[PDB]
This record gives C-alpha cells, sequence and structure tokens, in this order.
C-alpha cells in the first residue's frame, strides 16, 4: 500500500474518529476511483489483459481496506456504538467490515479470479448454428419470433452456453463468499445481504406483501395462458399446467410486455406500443437519453455533466470489440465522473431501461458530497426505484402525446384497460421473479441448496412463483441460475422486488405533492418543480438516516406497503378477475408436472 494512502494515529474517542474518517474519505476516493476505472476498461473492451488489470485494482482494494479496517477496531471497536454523531456510527461501522479483504492473499486472488472468470463466461457466451449473441440477437428472437422451435432453440442454446461452464466456479466463489463474511460475524453471506434492510422481520415482511400481490399475479397468468392457448395449441399450452418458460417475449419470462400484440383487449383503441412509431421517426440512442435528461431538468433535478456525454457507451461497439451490454451505471467515486454504459436498441422498453439508469446517477449527482462511506441509496430498493417513478408518468397516454409518440388521444374505459394491462404485463408479471431470485441464493449461501440441487430448487421456486416450466428436459449438469446476469456477476436480487412495490408509494406521493387530483394511472409529473424538490430530499440524503424515516418523510408511513400498487392497478385486476371468471379459468397450475413435448424432428 502506497506511503500516502496508509492509516496514521488518532486518538481513542469520538473526536479522534471523526478525524479517522476524514483522513480514511481522502484516500479510499483515490482507491475506488482506480477499481471503478479499471472494471470500466474491462467492461467496454473484455481482454485478458484488461482482466488482469481489474484484478490488481480489486487486490489493492482489498489491502486499503484491511488496513483502515483493523485501524478502525483497533482504535475504536469497543466504542463506536456509543458516538454521539449518528453518521459517523453509520461511517466506522461500514469500514470495519472487510468482507474478502478478510481473506489470506492466496484466497483473495481466487476470489478476484473468479469474479472475473464468471463475468467473462457470461458477457461472451454464444448460441452457434455463425454465432448469435445474447444482445442483440437473441434478445430479439425470444422478443419478436412465435415459432415455437425457434424460441426453443434460442432459450435452450442459451441457458445451456451460459450456465453449464459457470457451474464449479460459482461452487467454488460462493464457499470463499462465506468463508469471508463469517470473519464479519454473520452466519452466511446472505445474511449480509440482508443486514442492509435494518429490519429483523424482513423475510417475514416479504412474504406478507406478496401474500397480498399474488391474486393479481395468479389472473394475469391465466389471462395470458389463455391467449397463448388460442395461437399454439393444446399441443404446446396446458390449460391447468405452468406456461413454457420460453414463451413470454424475454429469456427469462421476467417482463411480459413484448406480447402484448397478442393479449390486447380493445385494438381499435390508440397503440400503445410505439416501438413502430420511434423507428419510423428515426429515434436513435442518444435521442432516447436527450428525452430522459429533459424529464430530470424538468423538475429542476441535474442535467447530466459533460464528463457523462463524453465517457458514456451508449451503443454496442461495432469494431469487433466484446463487451458487456447488459446496461449499467456507475459512479468512479471522484465527484466528476459519471457513466452509463448501455448497448441501447430503438425500443419503448429500452426508453424505459434508459430512465432507469438515469435513476442511477441522478442519485450519484446528489449524494456526491457526502462522505464516501454514505454514498448509497437509504437501501438499495430506494436506488433501484428512481429512474421507474418518473417512468411511470413518461408511459402515460397523455405524456407520450406530449413528446410526438402517440398522436391520438383518448380517456375512457377500454383505453384505460388497455394501459394497465400493458402495465401489468411489466410491473405484475415481474413480482414472482424479483421475490424468488435470492430465495435461491439465501438457500445456496446458507447451505440448505447444495450443489447437488442447484436446479431441482432453482425449478421448484420458478415453478412455485412464476408457473413456468421448462421446455426441454433439465438435469443437475445444467446451472439455469447461472444463465441471469446477477449470479455471475454478484448483484444482489431482492432491492429489485422492494423496488416495484416501493415505486408506487413513490408516485402517489409525488403526484399529491404536484397537485394532481385523477387518478393515480393518469398522474404525470412533468414539469413539477414541487415533485422535484421533494425527491431532491430523499436523493440528497444518500445512506446518512434510517430508511424508514427517510420513507416517513417522504409518503407519510414508516414501512413498505402494497396499498399505492393495488390502487394503482385496481381497474384492470377487477377485470381480469371478471374475464377469467367468464372464460371458466381455473387460477393456478394444478398439473405442476406438466411439460412441452419437444417439436416433431427437433432441432
Ligand atoms: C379522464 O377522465 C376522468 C374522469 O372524469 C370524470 O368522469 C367523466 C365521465 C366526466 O364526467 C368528467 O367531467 C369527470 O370529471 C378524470 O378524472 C377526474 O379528474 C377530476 C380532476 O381533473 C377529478 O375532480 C376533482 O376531484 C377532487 C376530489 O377527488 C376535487 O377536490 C376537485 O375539485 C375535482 O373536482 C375527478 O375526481 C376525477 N375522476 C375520477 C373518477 O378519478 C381524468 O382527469 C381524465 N384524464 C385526463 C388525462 O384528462
Ligand atoms: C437493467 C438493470 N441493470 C442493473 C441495474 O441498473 O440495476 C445493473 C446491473 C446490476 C447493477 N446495475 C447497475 O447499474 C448498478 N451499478 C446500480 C448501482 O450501482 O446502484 C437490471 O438488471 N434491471 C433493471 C430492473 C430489473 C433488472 C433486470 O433487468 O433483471
Ligand atoms: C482494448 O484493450 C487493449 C488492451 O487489452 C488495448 O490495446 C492497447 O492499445 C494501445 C493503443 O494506444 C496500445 O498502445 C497497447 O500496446 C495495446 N495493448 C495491447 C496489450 O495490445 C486496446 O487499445 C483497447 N481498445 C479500445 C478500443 O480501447
Ligand atoms: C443431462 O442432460 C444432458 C443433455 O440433455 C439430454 O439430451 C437431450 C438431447 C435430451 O435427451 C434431454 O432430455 C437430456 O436431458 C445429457 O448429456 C446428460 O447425460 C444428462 N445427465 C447428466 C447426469 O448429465
Ligand atoms: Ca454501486
Ligand atoms: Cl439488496
Ligand atoms: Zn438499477
Amino acid at each position: 500500500l502506497d506511503p500516502g494512502l496508509q492509516p496514521g494515529q488518532f486518538s481513542a474517542d469520538e473526536a479522534g474518529a471523526q478525524l479517522f474518517a476524514q483522513s480514511y474519505q481522502s484516500s479510499a476516493e483515490q482507491v475506488l476511483f482506480q477499481s471503478v476505472a479499471a472494471s470500466w476498461a474491462h467492461d467496454t473492451n473484455i481482454t485478458a489483459e484488461n482482466a488482469r488489470r481489474q484484478e490488481e485494482a480489486a487486490l489493492l482494494s482489498q489491502e486499503f481496506a484491511e488496513a483502515w479496517g483493523q485501524k478502525a477496531k483497533e482504535l475504536y471497536e469497543p466504542i463506536w456504538q456509543q458516538f454521539t454523531d449518528p453518521q459517523l456510527r453509520r461511517i466506522i461501522g461500514a469500514v470495519r467490515t472487510l468482507g474478502s479483504a478478510n481473506l489470506p492473499l492466496a484466497k483473495r486472488q481466487q476470489y478476484n479470479a473468479l469474479l472475473s472468470q464468471m463475468s467473462r463466461i457470461y458477457s461472451t457466451a454464444k448460441v452457434c448454428l455463425t454465432c448469435w449473441s445474447l444482445d442483440p440477437d437473441l434478445t430479439n428472437i425470444l422478443a419478436s419470433s412465435r415459432s415455437y422451435a425457434m424460441l426453443l432453440f434460442a432459450w435452450e442454446g442459451w441457458h445451456n452456453a451460459a450456465g453449464i461452464p459457470l457451474k464449479p466456479l460459482y461452487e467454488d466463489f460462493t464457499a470463499l463468499s462465506n468463508e469471508a463474511y463469517k470473519q464479519d460475524g454473520f452466519t452466511d453471506t446472505g445474511a449480509y445481504w440482508r443486514s442492509w434492510y435494518n429490519s429483523p422481520t424482513f423475510e417475514d415482511d416479504l412474504e406478507h406483501l406478496y401474500q397480498q400481490l399474488e391474486p393479481l399475479y395468479l389472473n394475469l397468468h391465466a389471462f395470458v395462458r389463455r391467449a397463448l392457448h388460442r395461437r399454439y395449441g393444446d399441443r404446446y399450452i396446458n390449460l391447468r399446467g405452468p406456461i413454457p418458460a420460453h414463451l413470454l417475449g424475454d429469456m427469462w419470462a421476467q417482463t411480459w410486455s413484448n406480447i402484448y400484440d397478442m393479449v390486447v383487449p380493445f385494438p381499435d383503441k390508440p397503440n400503445l406500443d410505439v416501438t413502430s412509431t420511434m423507428l419510423q421517426q428515426g429515434w436513435q440512442a442518444t435521442h432516447m437519453f436527450r428525452v430522459a435528461e429533459e424529464f430530470f431538468t424538468s423538475l429542476e433535478l441535474s442535467p447530466m455533466p459533460p464528463e457523462f456525454w463524453e465517457g458514456s457507451m451508449l451503443e454496442k461497439p461495432a469494431d469487433g470489440r466484446e463487451v458487456v451490454c447488459h446496461a449499467s451505471a456507475w459512479d468512479f467515486y471522484n465527484r466528476k465522473d459519471f457513466r452509463i454504459k448501455q448497448c441501447t436498441r430503438v425500443t419503448m422498453e429500452q426508453l424505459v431501461v434508459v430512465h432507469h439508469e438515469m435513476g442511477h446517477i441522478q442519485y450519484f449527482l446528489q449524494y456526491k458530497d457526502l462522505p464516501v462511506s454514505l454514498r448509497e441509496g437509504a437501501n438499495p430498493g430506494f436506488h433501484e426505484a428512481i429512474g421507474d417513478v418518473l417512468a411511470l408518468s413518461v408511459s402515460t397516454p397523455e405524456h407520450l402525446h406530449k413528446i410526438g409518440l402517440l398522436d391520438r388521444v383518448t380517456n375512457d374505459t377500454e383505453s384505460d384497460i388497455n394501459y394497465l394491462l400493458k402495465m401489468a404485463l411489466d410491473k405484475i408479471a415481474f413480482l414472482p421473479f424479483g421475490y424468488l431470485v435470492d430465495q435461491w441464493r439465501w438457500g445456496v449461501f446458507s447451505g440448505r441448496t447444495p450443489p447437488s440441487r442447484y436446479n431441482f430448487d432453482w425449478w421448484y421456486l420458478r415453478t412455485k412463483y412464476q408457473g413456468i416450466c421448462p421446455p426441454v428436459t433439465r438435469n443437475e449438469t445444467h446451472f439455469d441460475a447461472g444463465a441471469k446476469f446477477h449470479v455471475p456477476n454478484v448483484t444482489p436480487y431482492i432491492r429489485y422486488f422492494v423496488s416495484f412495490v416501493l415505486q408506487f408509494q413513490f408516485h402517489e406521493a409525488l403526484c399529491k405533492e404536484a397537485g394532481y387530483e385523477g387518478p393515480l394511472h393518469q398522474c404525470d409529473i412533468y414539469r413539477s418543480t414541487k415533485a422535484g424538490a421533494k425527491l431532491r430530499k430523499v436523493l440528497r440524503a444518500g445512506s446518512s438516516r434510517p430508511w424508514q424515516e427517510v420513507l416517513k418523510d417522504m409518503v407519510g408511513l414508516d414501512a413498505l406497503d402494497a396499498q399505492p400498487l393495488l390502487k394503482y392497478f385496481q381497474l384492470v385486476t377487477q377485470w381480469l378477475q371478471e374475464q377469467n371468471q367468464q372464460n371458466g379459468e381455473v387460477l393456478g397450475w394444478p398439473e405442476y408436472q406438466w411439460h412441452p413435448p419437444l417439436p416433431d424432428n427437433y432441432p
């Protein structure tokens, strides 16, 4: 560790810890910057040399974290929890958590190499017939093909190509991760991840939320299943069994927006799939990012800085480079460099992803002057919700008309049902998937799910919650959890379930602050500077205060609550129940063992 980056001495009291935290701040920004920069160089240019450089940067980060972590415990272990300054407690509490820096050198190097190899495997996997990549080739197949056989080839090809080689690395990663966090006092890595929410009843509270939401999903599922049956027939769709996992428009069946044309109940109302109009009008990636920015500035939030426009990667490179295409937002921890890396495609769903990522950037901009340990969301679900809340306003038929994507305007019951059904295909279909991913991972970290049951327990949960089945037989050579980005890239997932509930609480509060008095699902907070100011107070807080209190200041309640989501969807919830009843549907999938047959002469 360079001399300028090492911790000195400080007195063993609160006045000293304050000076300790200020000296830490200075050197942490340098160490974090070099680590984020090396990660950027690799993720926009996957090469063996760039991976080597990223591993060396990660090792330096661990050396820094150990030195300052050990100094914090040396001086403050018996007194930090009684400090008067609540922000200083949170800073010291974070610095004394070493994570992977608890491992000995040889195991640190093994850990860093596993992260690098798992990332490379996921983002360079191909399906060959001449080879298709996930983004854009396989993505476009899953969204627009209606050939059962072509969808099956793409789904099976991707899951085999990405998942099978990841499994031995993921086993080794799990054991090293658990060994590291056991030294911080956690029973396993999952217990450390859940601790970020500072709620002793976290798992029960989530289960109670899902009980309120499940009927809405069961009814959307049965309605969509019926539509698929009319197109694919009784051989490939069982009206009392799970839906084949490759027929819902998306590689993970996690958002169903791309099958809207098969389910839309009132098709002579205005056409809400505005992707065609974006194409017809010549929208490109940079248009999409500028339109998102202007929503933020309409609220008197910050524009994107020059450093963002000069540094970001907003299209997939055409120069034969391998990149990580999965969209992401970047804080370089120097209060100046902020970027997005996205292989942007011209579609309405991608316009929503652009808003999602710009919400992350806006948080970074607003909390950049806090101490580095407090530059995070009040909890991770807050960070995930910011951009989605603004996109709820952008998606409204009224707002799409204002930006030239919907010429005709209607305000009637049929048009509302169309809109709420389209929104449900995104927000309601996702809920079981958002909930189940970390149930799977918590069981792997705790040891309830050993390697011998990775795929058995994954498909148990996929069927239990989403009501889908794999369209070809799977066994424990397959590792289908690994074919989802966040698993090999070690990103937690329960934050997205939390976000999809929270964003409707945020929306209701901002709409009220803006003075809006119509139906919640027709609110558009565009140009509301009062709503902007309420949101800004959240963003500028970072993690300096307990999330329960920040939430109470914003929405008037100190807990997650499903009521605003239920209020938003109420009209289509009622309508779908009526339709399924009149159609005589069975809600659920009691033929839980059913799988579809293979196509004749496949492949
Ligand atoms: C689409 O249309 C709805 C429904 O409008 C209502 O029903 C129609 C059949 C007509 O009879 C309309 O004249 C009638 O308003 C609109 O929702 C309605 O918005 C108005 C405000 O613009 C609401 O009135 C307010 O209600 C609050 C109390 O909640 C009072 O304090 C206010 O003084 C004011 O009276 C009305 O409650 C609301 N109705 C419903 C069912 O939500 C909606 O605004 C419109 N959408 C667009 C984009 O124009
Ligand atoms: C498209 C989105 N990409 C993630 C996100 O933006 O959350 C990326 C990859 C993992 C983290 N991440 C970041 O950008 C972080 N750096 C943010 C931060 O540091 O706070 C994604 O995975 N989403 C969108 C909703 C559903 C879910 C999905 O598509 O499965
Ligand atoms: C992708 O990364 C490679 C390194 O892995 C870069 O290659 C270097 O390019 C510079 C150009 O100024 C040369 O001076 C180095 O000798 C190259 N290194 C190696 C190992 O070949 C490459 O430039 C990067 N590509 C892009 C587009 O950034
Ligand atoms: C696991 O599955 C592997 C490949 O899938 C199999 O081959 C296709 C063509 C179908 O027969 C499908 O039903 C099978 O699952 C096999 O290579 C492998 O031997 C299977 N078993 C084990 C223990 O790996
Ligand atoms: Ca981050
Ligand atoms: Cl999380
Ligand atoms: Zn996000």
